[PDB]
């Protein structure tokens, strides 16, 4: 069981984030239209899994939208912005707003994903939400990049996530 | 069994009837803190339960009812949805109201079972059903309605009348 920080304060995160060389578990999550979307749906493609505590925000950092868009226009690649936000709140997100081959997914259903990818925050004011993380998967579900950011409010290594794509 | 345009939808458990005791719950406020039912000791509680309050335009009758119940003496209106405290702030029917507080399902899925509002079928599975439950000062149910159509308004007039 890992441990991260929100603004300095310790946050317990249940499970274990898939290491490089692991086979990532299949999941099913909720799309914007309330339709269900499985990881099996993208067989062969590369999957950038960008995990957020919340994407429900008016203000967006340029690097977030820059990372998502860049990885999105790479050949045979898809970006998945996942949070515990409801699909009604996920559609006001700048990092995925109008970004081609970048879709949002809610944990409204299939919330067991959180435990399976070691991103389930289980203590304090952020309980029921996900920990900030990026996980990059190859054509056949193998983890080629993974990072659990020690401080939640800070950003993951975007250059490195891109450099594995490659 | 409720209905969402169109066709039947299952709801786990069932709504507490008049005469029963409420059964304590804990949900999440807008500041992300924990708020328990027992924290409103002595007050009457209107539990206005929604599938989602995250919208930029509401029917205003929803705002009217919460305002009227909020105005009444020794009363607290608790608007409950599955929306996160980030999305509940937008709501056009609880905005800047006096005694109307929004509460989130985030880490209180235990409330959804104890009060029988958990939708388990269709595109709405994991969301909450439309229902109004009114409690007195001693947390006794004095009015309960589970609307069998999600796009349909509950009997506000009857809910208000039970407080009189």
């Amino acid at each position: 069981t890992q441990t991260v920080h929100f603004q300095g304060n310790p946050v317990s995160v249940a499970g274990k984030l898939p290491q490089i060389g692991d086979k990532a578990k299949d999941f099913t999550l909720v799309a914007k239209d309330l339709s269900d979307v499985a990881l099996s749906s993208f067989a062969g493609k590369r999957k950038v899994l960008n995990i957020f505590p919340s994407i429900d925000t008016g203000v967006c950092a340029a690097s977030v939208r820059k990372f998502n868009q860049l990885a999105g226009e790479l050949e045979n690649t898809v970006v998945l912005c996942i949070s515990s936000d409801l699909p009604f709140a996920q559609s006001r997100f700048c990092g995925a707003e109008g970004l081609s081959n970048v879709i949002t997914l809610s944990t409204l259903r299939g919330a067991d994903f959180k435990q399976a990818y070691g991103v389930a925050i289980t203590e304090g004011p952020l309980a029921g939400l996900t920990a900030r993380a990026v996980v990059v998967l190859d054509g056949q579900d193998n983890v080629i990049y993974s990072e659990l950011v020690n401080e939640i409010t800070t950003e993951p290594n975007y250059d490195a996530a891109l450099a594995a794509l490659k």
